[PDB]
This record gives C-alpha cells, structure tokens and sequence, in this order.
C-alpha cells in the first residue's frame, strides 16, 4: 500500500522557476526583522536535527543538498550523499519524481552547464519514517523540504574553468532564493548546513560565511531559529569546524 502521507505531499509538491527571483526577494524583504533569530551549527544529520525541532517549530524547513539532473541524485556512489540519505529515511523521492517537479530536471540537464539553474522543488509534509539508523519511527515526522541543487564546483575546476569567477555568486544569489522560497512558504524554523560541500567540492569556509552573510543581511530576522546540521565523519572534522568557526558571530544569544 502506498506510505500514509505521500499523495498529499506529492499532490502539494510545487515548483520555483527562475522568473520567480523577485518574488522571493520580495518574500525575504517582507519577513526580514520578524525575530530575534537563534542560530546554532550541530554535527547532527539533516533529519536527526528536523526531527529534534519539530515539536516546537512551527512551520519546520530543511534543506535537501540536491543533484540537479536526478531525483535523489539517481541512487550512485554510496550512502555519503545527504540527498540519498533524505530519500533513504523520508518520501522526498516521491516528490521529486512528481510531473511538477520535471522542469527542475529537464531544464538544468538541457542547460550543459555545472552551475545549473535556478530552478527550486518544494515538497510540503514529506513524513520522515526512518531515523539514521534505519529503525521504524512510531510515527513519521513530516518537515517541508526545499531542493536546490549547489553550483557543482568540481565540475566546472575540472570541465570548464572559465566558470570559476561564477561558483560564488552563484551559490551566493541561490542561497538567497532557498531562503526565499522558506519565507514565501513562511517558515519558521530552518536545517540548513554544508550545501555543495561533498560531491560538489565546494569549499565549506565560503559557504557558511554565504549563509552568514545573508543571515547578517537581506534575511536578518527573517525566521525563528536556524540549525546548520553538519555531519561530518572526517578525522579533523574540516566541514564541521569551518561552519563552527565562520558561523561564530551569529550563534550568539
Ligand atoms: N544526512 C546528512 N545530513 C547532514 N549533512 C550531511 C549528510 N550527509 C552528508 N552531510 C554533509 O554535507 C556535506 C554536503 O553533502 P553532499 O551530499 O555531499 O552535498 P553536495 O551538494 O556537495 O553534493 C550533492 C551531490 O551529491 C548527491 O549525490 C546529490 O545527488 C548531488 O548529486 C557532506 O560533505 C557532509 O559533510
């Protein structure tokens, strides 16, 4: 039988194009200065912080560390990948395979280009049913997830270098639009964390001081609380210690 919550999500499952930008400048603009936001970066999963929110979050958010050109990232190279986790634990496949969702894929696999687009999935009530062990939860735990998929940045140092000066402002402008869509769909309670960091190579110093400067600037108050969940196995934790260090000034109360 088909999981309890998964038509509804699939049903609601709606697409941001491009064309969208000002709306959700213009979302960010609206809410910015609601709160007095709490940040704080923990080295826990994207599902084990939603899942430790969600009884006083509001409106809960995350973040899927999304492949441009397959749902789920096409299920290849093993069980590191953060979007293969959320579809492992979660009915986000379900979403990202929906008929609403195919321009995300269609029109970033036609772009021949490893910036991709700024195309955004957003999947409404997507129930959690594992946790990272992979044992049953009583009961699933849905949480709003928004997909966008970083400026693969190993790509472009590997197949087209001229894009180079491009990786930042791009990852910079669509950061902006994650956040936009959040505060469009008003959100109060964001898992955010190493987006583009693994797979995608980019440097993780450079995308939490992104995330810093937009939580510092144009979604300053914005939302209620904002967790940057970093799993992070590496023997030095790098990927934990530059969000812990750069995410510094923010996490302050
Ligand atoms: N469940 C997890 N929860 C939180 N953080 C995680 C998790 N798993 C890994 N991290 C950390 O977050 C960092 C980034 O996770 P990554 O998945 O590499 O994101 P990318 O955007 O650079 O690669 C996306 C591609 O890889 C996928 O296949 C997609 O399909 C795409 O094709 C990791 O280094 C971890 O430290």
């Amino acid at each position: 039988v088909r999981l309890p919550g998964l038509a509804a999500m699939r049903q609601g499952t709606r697409l941001f194009t491009p064309e969208q930008g000002e709306d959700l400048r213009e979302a960010l603009r609206r809410r910015r200065g609601s709160f007095q936001t709490t940040c704080e970066v923990t080295s826990e999963t994207t599902f084990a912080a939603a899942r430790r929110l969600r009884e006083k979050a509001s409106a809960l958010a995350a973040l899927n560390f999304a492949s441009a050109k397959n749902p789920g990232g096409g299920f290849l190279g093993g069980a590191q990948a953060q979007e293969e986790d959320l579809c492992r634990g979660s009915g986000l496949y379900f979403s990202l395979t929906s008929p609403q969702a195919e321009p995300y894929y269609a029109v970033n696999r036609q772009s021949h280009s490893a910036l991709y687009t700024d195309h955004l999935i957003y999947s409404p009530q997507v129930p959690i049913f594992r946790d990272d062990a992979g044992q049953l939860l009583p009961a699933p735990v849905p949480v709003n997830i928004i997909t966008a998929p970083a400026p693969n940045a190993g790509a472009v140092a590997q197949s087209r270098p001229e894009q180079l000066p491009q990786v930042l402002p791009t990852l910079r402008e669509r950061a902006r639009r994650v956040l936009g869509v959040a505060a469009w769909m008003e959100q109060t309670h964001l898992v955010l964390g190493a987006w583009g960091c693994g797979v995608f190579r980019n440097d993780p110093a450079g995308v939490a001081r992104t995330f810093r400067e937009l939580l510092e600037g144009e979604a300053q108050g914005a939302f209620e609380h904002v967790t940057f969940a970093v799993l992070d196995n590496h023997p030095q934790h790098p990927t934990l210690g530059a969000f812990r260090r750069e995410l510094e000034s923010l996490c302050l109360p």
